[PDB]
């Protein structure tokens, strides 16, 4: 009920049921684009870009392949807090959870390579929206990401 299922190109994932669209693009590769009306810090993209890469293992570990993106990130200071990785479909998922500084952004990178392309999904949301109840929409948004 809280989230409603987008179907992309090649993916699906759960966006935050009242979130809208933004056609402004701030990412390259951007297809995707959805934000809380009232603060547009809490967000969610998707980007796809063409890759030589056959895995996301290609690029090392994930906190290696941050490093190679970091264009998804003033920021002047970043911390990848924890990391996690999966399996499905024959296919590997990286997944980061970041703090940034320029209070601070609390981000979730979720990313796969299949077909020629790099697969990158990024929610975040500022402290006002950290909260217990909340975090989902950061958290469930970013996991439920998924290939299809
Ligand atoms: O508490 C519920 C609310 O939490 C966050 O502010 C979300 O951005 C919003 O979409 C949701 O309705």
């Amino acid at each position: 009920t809280d989230f409603q299922t987008y179907n992309g190109d090649g993916f699906k994932l759960q966006i935050p049921s009242k979130w809208n669209p933004n056609k402004e693009v701030e990412y390259p590769g951007q297809v995707l684009r959805f934000e809380d009306n009232f603060d547009a810090t809490s967000n969610v993209i998707v980007a796809i870009t063409p890759t030589d890469k056959k895995s996301i293992t290609d690029f090392g570990s994930p906190e290696q392949f941050l490093s190679q993106v970091d264009y998804l990130l003033a920021v002047a200071i970043a911390n990848v807090l924890e990391t996690s990785t999966a399996e499905v479909g024959g296919k590997q998922y990286y997944y980061l959870s970041i703090l940034t500084r320029t209070g601070g952004k609390h981000q979730l990178v979720t990313a796969t390579v299949n077909d020629g392309k790099l697969y990158i999904c990024k929610a975040q949301a500022g402290d006002k929206r950290w909260f217990k109840g909340a975090k989902k929409f950061v958290e469930n948004t970013a996991t439920s990401f998924s290939l299809a």
